[PDB]
């Protein structure tokens, strides 16, 4: 019955068909992107419309095609041929990724560079790598992947411990030709292994762990109906999967007494970053946009119950499209479960006698990603005193490089002979927010001090300031953690019983932006990665921080043109954008593979509610 | 056996009858304060010295003494006047508090105070709360307490939130004397209730929430051996208690392999101060040192097995002094378990077709502190992987005032008419380092940016740089957010096996350090709130940041002392000490009782092992 409930097998089948019939998915198509869109501003909506936006490329080299269908009446509603060239190629294709190294493997050039370095060509896997946009002027308006190559000593080998370094190819994927091949000297193929498997390198496995078990013998404190509407704890909300996206929470809500209070329309991560910030030619093309290229839904792991996730586990199994259209399952694509979470309030109280003690609990809903050599897991929690947090947890392989005789100032050592290039992890979250309605405002609020003086004789005071952002063009902030630098969202038109503004406070780890020069072709193409903040007016197709097509785009689409309106933001339905990353300089403890690393941000209420909203969390 | 195992009630005792046989502990004396030494440098030299310290007060208004006595041979090994007004008061003692409002009870101005606000002397209660230093020359060499009205209306009834505004006095609890009484005028007192316990505020209970069982079938993984040795997963270390400091870590070491590598000597939050912000006369002189002046673990709680800790749960009961030297144990103060902490590391290999997923736990030490209107949990956290990290929770019922017509910039309203300052919490944490050793220098690392041009032609390189610390005159660092910045522990005599000195790296939370300006009392007496990260060279008398003696002493001790001998820090016995805090605009969600809020820091190992330390940890 909802408009939010997860795309079924029949639904994308039906979408299939629809394609079919009208021409529009003949045996030189390739679905590239599939996803529901949500329903459209309209609090009386009542009109089923189930509809599906769609990606088409052609493997023979015509225009691709965007497309929208309605599955409720089994129309296409619009279908627009699109100039790459112009506003950037589509997302690659899973069938693009074994092109690469099959094409190297009969190529001349790529041939001549093993054999120098005496390497059998049938050992060495090419990771398939998105290209950017650089000097090359013959790839304006070409689906182009670059390669980079590892060596696999056998089938079970973590190629990874192997790169083959100064070395680099060009690739067109759809006219299956090399473009360039880029050997810049020869280096030592690093030769110890990683296989973190091989008792050889784990020693004899721990015996002193005991088991520890988490069991709710009532079963959980949530329900789940409609498939994906959760109930848990006075939140209400939606848990929607998009390819590209991922997990994507809608309409979350707070019930307040006899009021649900909307907090957050839709939150998702809708764009992530990896840039390395190595300046070899081999590698300073290297930027991984995972989410806008290479589309973090469709690489979605099925999680095993006892070692992904321990509880008592509720899970969804999203289905997506392949590329001919056909509706895949992710099985246990999605994690649900409450944990415990320590003490929530506590006070013994010498006068009144009173020993007080309640515990805390947070809903978890995760799930984990893999794209090449990293993975990745992206977790919402929502807490029972209204705290909305989430946390991304980097784990994997780290990419690797050969080691300069001499050092590098760019490159880490993590084994004889083995570099690790510098990079960073930055994250986009995109929070439509509707704090008790879509009337909003963003305020920023800084730490004040004060001087000692009169009315502060003993040097004792201080205070804060809040400042109203109220156009797009001043709505890009920078973070000051010297400052206690916050962003407070609030609705000017919804009061709390002491007549102030409800509100909802933004905490960030203050971790650094992009750090790459800003006249750089990775600075201008995620411009969102350079400030900590930015406030855009809502709008229905202003979607991901980068624009829709991210992939081979020359730059400045997503927000630096959403923002370049400059619209009024001050009291209206608005979306805040928060950039968030980890600032990677691998050491050794990352290898062979990598223990979770951390980061995120949090809301808490503000004045959203009358008082302490978890008085009626019982002892037991 | 161990030197480091916890006092005994015997030794308590013992020390009692040493003091009382050296003429030391007639009736007029109290114990301010008691606590093993630790010993000296020299590895095993003293056989076993147990060797304790006391500060005596005496009651009748002789000098105080500090006192070290050998609880083996029997005997004072020293015995030393102090000079109060010079180098400062001792901690209060608990009989103090009890003092102040049974003496304002009497005192005709204190009387006509409340009678001129209609309120009856017998519901009035009034919270005694440390002087500190300002501007009266009378109280130069005498114990002050500063008292506070709060009205109870009933036995059962939360006083905060009935602050009596407008109204102070000042007591000599030595002399029994009130030495002032200030009266600014009247304000009404708050008449809402803030009682978190009353079912016409909380409502109907919750009856939602389903239980989560957490139990450990085959027992946790830790050892307990000599009462206070822990063994878990590699770490081996000694838990102390102390009743100043509270919970205090020795020797923690990682077992790897066949070497117990040290990381950090002794580990303890050796200060904290809680300085407010409301430029009142009524409150402007209100800082607590809870460690220095109050004693944070004589205030411990008993812990509730299934409320405060939860799970498999091993407990200590510390033995400390009473101030008669009687033993005193605080029955469960100290709960240690082990926690499931989600994925240590997972990957899933497209080329090797390798899934690998192992999961990460954490041992748990915490304990649980109240002082007053304000509880502080302290909770350290050993990893599988080799962090550390600590966590200070903070909870109970924020310290209230009038709200004043008008607004303020200084105070929040929680309530009609009732008022919380804003103030902060602020920690030090005393890092006794000996990473493989005690060689050990301290780095600070910045993220290094790089404009592009020749050798960086795309823009695209960063890098980083490392400044060595060498002296203390140079040792006194603030934080840098922007920058990345950490610092890093590391010893330049032992090397990893690509012959890189082994490390730690400290990262901070970064939140702003003491707001008050530079001039006032509390940034000369909490000077070292004022800056992040502090280097010294270890000395034994060198145990605290604020001095020995931070009851109503001026500035002149502690940190900026001991940096001025600008000692030798480059490769030698350092401490460091790190400045980590809150800042604390009260919300109405605060009310009537708080939702604990976290402040913190962790140290990971960096290039200390020779590879991830978590290859051997098993499937499950
Ligand atoms: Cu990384
Ligand atoms: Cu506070």
């Amino acid at each position: 019955a909802s408009p939010f409930r997860l795309a079924s097998a029949g639904e994308i089948s039906e979408v299939q068909g629809i394609l079919r019939t009208a021409g529009l998915l003949g045996p030189e198509k390739r679905i590239a992107y599939l996803g529901v869109l949500d329903p459209a501003r309209g609090a009386g909506s009542e009109a089923e419309d189930r509809r599906f936006r769609v990606f088409i490329h052609d493997v023979s080299g015509a225009r691709p095609q965007e497309v929208t269908v309605s599955v409720t009446n089994g129309t296409v509603i619009s279908a627009v041929e699109l100039d790459t060239a112009a506003t950037g190629e589509l997302p690659v294709l899973e069938e693009e990724f074994e092109v690469v190294e099959q094409l190297l493997a009969t190529d001349e050039r790529w041939l001549k560079a093993l054999a120098a370095r005496n390497l059998d060509v049938s050992k060495v896997r090419v990771a398939p790598l998105s290209a950017g946009v650089f000097e090359y002027a013959e790839e304006r308006g070409r689906r182009i992947l670059r390669g980079l190559a590892f060596v696999q000593d056998f089938p079970e080998d973590s190629a990874w411990a192997h790169p083959v370094d100064g070395l680099v190819a060009y690739v067109d994927v759809v006219s299956k030709e090399v473009t360039r091949v880029i050997d810049t000297g020869v280096f030592p193929v690093p030769a110890e292994h990683g296989n973190y498997t091989d008792p050889e390198l784990t020693g004899p496995l721990r015996t002193t762990q005991k088991p520890i078990s988490i069991t709710q013998p009532e079963g959980p404190s949530f329900t789940v109906t409609g498939g994906n509407h959760i109930e848990w704890e006075k939140w209400s909300l939606d848990v929607g999967f998009d390819v590209r996206e991922g997990v994507v929470l809608h309409n979350i809500a707070f019930r307040d007494g006899d009021r649900l209070r909307p907090i957050i329309n839709r939150a998702s991560i809708a764009e992530m970053v990896v840039p390395y910030g190595d300046p070899s030619p081999i590698r300073s093309w290297q930027n991984y946009f995972d989410t806008g290229e290479y589309l973090v839904g469709q690489y979605a792991n099925s999680l095993e119950l006892g070692c992904d996730c321990l509880g008592d586990i509720t899970y969804l199994s999203p289905v997506i499209s392949d590329a001919f259209g056909n509706p895949r399952e992710i099985r246990n694509g999605i994690c649900m479960h409450e944990e415990d979470w320590g003490i929530l309030a506590k006070h013994s109280d010498l006068w009144s006698g009173i020993n007080y003690t309640r515990r805390n609990r947070r809903m978890v809903i995760s799930f984990f990603t893999t794209i090449g050599n990293y993975d990745y897991g992206f977790y919402w929690y929502l807490y029972l005193d209204g705290t909305i947090e989430f946390e991304a947890k980097a784990t994997g392989v780290v990419f690797t490089s050969a080691f300069p005789e001499g050092g590098s100032d760019n490159i880490s050592q993590l084994a004889p002979g083995l570099g690790a290039p510098f990079h960073q992890h930055i994250f986009s979250a995109r929070l439509d927010m509707a704090i008790d309605g879509f009337t909003n405002r963003v305020e920023e609020e800084d730490v004040v001090r004060q001087t000692m003086g009169p009315g502060n004789e003993r040097g004792n005071a201080f205070s804060r300031k809040r400042t109203v952002l109220t156009r797009e063009s001043e709505a890009v902030r920078e973070a000051d953690a010297r400052t206690g630098r916050t962003w407070i969202i609030s609705n000017p038109e919804s009061k709390n019983r002491l007549n102030e503004p409800v509100g909802y406070k933004l905490h960030a780890h203050n971790q650094p932006t992009l750090l790459a020069d800003p006249g750089s072709s990775i600075a201008r193409r995620a411009a969102f990665a350079t400030k900590d903040l930015w406030v855009t007016r809502y709008a229905d197709d202003e979607r991901y921080p980068t624009g829709d097509f991210v992939n081979q785009h020359s730059g400045g689409a997503g927000l630096p043109s959403y923002i370049a309106q400059d619209r009024d933001i001050d009291g209206q339905d608005i979306v805040v954008w928060h950039t968030f990353g980890l600032t990677h300089f691998p050491r050794v403890e990352d290898w062979p593979i990598m223990p979770v690393d951390t980061v995120g941000f949090k809301l808490r209420p503000e004045g959203f509610f009358d008082r302490s909203p978890v008085l009626d969390v019982p002892a037991n």
